[PDB]
């Protein structure tokens, strides 16, 4: 704050974000999982499949977490610097019902605050199976996303699904063949025959019409 | 917590042989692969190819890679880039295969090993009587690509209802998977490989 | 000016001074980033989707003048592969495309200390489309900002067919490019944007 | 087998080897062996003269200084290409990058051969006509080194083809009836020297 | 006959890679570096008659000289294959290209011992140009240029030169291909950027 845009300061907050973070380690402070908030905001939907049960939609992966090794005295600092993912950790997050791979179509950058937390968010371009039926009626069609991570069951990693539905318009294109009706993230958790321990995700629920 | 996960990647970076096989003694790396489906997006019976989604689960161990887990982590997630991993390919491929997951394993204690990438890939194979009641049945050929049966075994393992889409537009009748051997006339040496056969239809 | 050796030493000046990673900004003022698109063909447009498909040369400039030299007996600029510069992270926030490059990737570094860097891009958009088969045209808006750095640290400034195909199935009406800000009802601190102003039509 | 065995012979390799360079023995060319064996046929367009098909591309040649006596050592090992020189193939008549499907690694023999055999999904313009009728459509493709002469590279088109069914897709919309390799030797204006490649000539039909 | 010494060769590289700056116009006697290319095209696949774009694929004939990377051939190789990774190349783009070239063909260059570079991509990029009347006997006459991305005319001047490689099972014919020098000037920057106009000139076939 005040001198934040000193590039000495903030040359120097990236060396040492490098000295200390470790990006293939999951910065579990003491024994807790990390806390990995996530939340989609969509810009638009693409394509839509009635035959094919598939959508192709396009939306903002609101993505965070802390890592406070990471964290600075940010008194005359400045409170957030720009760091290239590849230096940081990252949540391994996925969908589980993808049928593309993810698509980033911006950099990819985070965030880091002096405190420790990073921010994340990804544009993110991918095609889903799920329910399209109803695309054309007016209660809409109501296409389940599954996101969690990947490799690290539930005491490793937390997925927070807090999301607000009331700025959706503010993302959302104008010009898109659809209009969005509710957008509902539920978290839940997903175990499986072959194996222990149960991994967390968010399933981002998308209401949908065609205008 | 996580210096000790750091000292345990730490560990594994010093004694893994990311190019090197880690055969035991002198028997084979015994692979295991097991294919869960998820989806199967496209299916043309002019052509006889099919685009399917599906988890390969996948485990082999290296011993080399184990510590003591008394009083740390019980595993560790590790990019696949610092192990060792089999060079699987599918024999009736025709498309590379595109992964759409994190590329990362789990590596146990013990130093079992558990990588399971989503892939989304197409083959070339039997669709005849896909709108029929009994199903087509289309097989997929997976084994190592330069490792023949002395250097890798592949043993198939394993029901598939908790992973196939509901909103398929097809449904699973069965899954079934055995062990193959290939032999070639110009080649010596044999090659395993697990043969999945996918049976499905319509919905 | 062309005396080979004062190149590799100039480059290896710059890449010694260059961080890549961190923003050139002098006396706590923002870095100032001019962009101008100049458009170079438009392939494809969808009328039922809202999609256009455009190619376009994107003029960016900003400085970082710790990176000049005294070029009163050396070259005036040079060329630099943007690997080794800071860059800013400009994303157009209603694409529907990744931004494909057609283009080699080097910037000029001029010895005041300014950065000229022109990448041709072909990228999809989901703009507005309707009355393109219009004599007034389709108008379709392109939004372009820092991805990740708010106003304090990132401006962007605002700046025929000069560069416009003459094959293509359109044909420019008008290009404005007009400095708006946003924020969002979830973040403290303004984004500065380039909104362009795309309107064009169809021949006939 | 024997893990550090096979370290041990890895670390020989990357020491000797020289991605770079053209391993040219007692200065003569490096013969290169060349066999393609197809797998399937997967699209072709009679009228833009223009085929989608995948192959194998069995690759050898031979690198004696990556030699070691084997007595109480593997015979062979697996190599990620990028340790070793490979040869430059290219298709002249591509349309469209080779799409490797397999992983990228080779067989090094204790004699110092490389062995080496991509799976490859490319397109060709060729001669598709008469792919409806039954003595069929011939598609010659053909494959040589980019940048280094017939005094470089030469190029082995050896090649048996009774073993065609071992490979070929049994559920392909084609069938094949034969495949040819010849060699053949190409000069140019610009260069002073010959550059061989093979032409592989891919009869085939619909059934 | 002393071209196969692979140690020699091993050397040379060596020398190469010791003299090369990969991201250096090498700049002679403050001479322009003189680049010539030349395109030897192959095929015409996907001409599209509305959307006025037409698919090539063509063999870039690119050279240029750099005196460091020269060598006594005398008793050693007069020219070896080289990654490009390791040598200085144009910058060279085809404005008027509306997809990325790809690249066909590996991607290496000939250093020949007296410091020319002969480099060959085989291209294949999708162009936006004239394809008016191609199902005419005077053809469509799509042109195409060829230029330098950041380096003006004192920096890179880029210089010109049948059908001997033009693939016969094309639904096309090549009925004549001209290269013309050209500079530009540009309402924004002082300088000149010197370029090639190619010339193809084609028709479908009968
Ligand atoms: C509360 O919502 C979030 C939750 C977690 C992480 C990020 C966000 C977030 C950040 C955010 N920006 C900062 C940011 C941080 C990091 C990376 C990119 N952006 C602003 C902004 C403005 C213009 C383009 C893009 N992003 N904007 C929105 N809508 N959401
Ligand atoms: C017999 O089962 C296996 C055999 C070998 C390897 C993996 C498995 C396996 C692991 C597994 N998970 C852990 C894991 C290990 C490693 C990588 C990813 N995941 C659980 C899980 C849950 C939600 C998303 C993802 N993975 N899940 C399933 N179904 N199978
Ligand atoms: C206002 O003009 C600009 C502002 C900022 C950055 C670049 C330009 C610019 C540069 C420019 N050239 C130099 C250049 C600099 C750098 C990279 C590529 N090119 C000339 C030229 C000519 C033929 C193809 C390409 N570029 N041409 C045009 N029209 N604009
Ligand atoms: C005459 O045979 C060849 C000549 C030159 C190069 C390769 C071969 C070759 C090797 C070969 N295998 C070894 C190998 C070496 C290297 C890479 C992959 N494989 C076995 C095998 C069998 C099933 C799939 C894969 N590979 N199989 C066949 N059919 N041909
Ligand atoms: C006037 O001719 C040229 C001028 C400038 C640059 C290249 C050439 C050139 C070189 C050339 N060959 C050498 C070469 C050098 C380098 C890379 C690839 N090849 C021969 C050859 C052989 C087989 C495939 C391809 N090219 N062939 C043709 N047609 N043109
Ligand atoms: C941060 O640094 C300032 C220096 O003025 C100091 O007053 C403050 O106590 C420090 N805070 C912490 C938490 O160390
Ligand atoms: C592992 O280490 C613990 C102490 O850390 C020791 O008591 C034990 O004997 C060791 N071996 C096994 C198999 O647990
Ligand atoms: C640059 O160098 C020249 C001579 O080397 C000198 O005259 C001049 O004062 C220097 N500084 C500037 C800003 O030109
Ligand atoms: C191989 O090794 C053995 C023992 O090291 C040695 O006696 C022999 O001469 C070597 N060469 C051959 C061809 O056996
Ligand atoms: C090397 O070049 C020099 C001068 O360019 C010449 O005198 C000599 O004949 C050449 N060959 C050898 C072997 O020195």
């Amino acid at each position: 704050y005040k001198d934040d845009d000193d590039k000495l300061d903030r040359a120097d907050i990236l060396y040492n974000i490098r000295q200390t973070s470790r990006p293939d380690v999951i910065p579990t402070q003491r024994d807790r999982p990390v806390a990995v908030s996530v939340s989609l905001k969509f810009i638009n939907i693409l394509e839509v499949n009635e035959i094919t049960n598939e959508v192709d939609v396009v939306f903002w992966q609101q993505t965070t977490w802390s890592d406070r090794t990471l964290a600075w005295n940010s008194s005359h600092s400045p409170d957030q610097v720009s760091v290239p993912i590849s230096s940081l950790w990252v949540p391994d997050l996925a969908a589980y019902n993808a049928i593309s791979k993810p698509e980033v179509l911006t950099p990819q950058l985070a965030r880091v605050v002096s405190d420790g937390e990073v921010l994340y968010m990804p544009s993110i371009r991918q095609r889903f199976s799920c329910d399209v039926s109803g695309v054309d009626t007016e209660s809409g069609a109501t296409c389940r996303i599954k996101i969690g991570s990947w490799t690290h069951h539930s005491r490793e990693i937390s997925v927070d699904p807090t999301t607000e539905n009331s700025d959706d318009s503010e993302y959302f294109s104008q010009y898109s063949r659809f209009e969005i009706l509710d957008v509902t993230q539920k978290k839940n958790s997903v175990t499986y025959s072959c194996c222990p321990e149960a991994y967390e995700d968010v399933e981002v629920s998308l209401n949908f019409r065609k205008k």
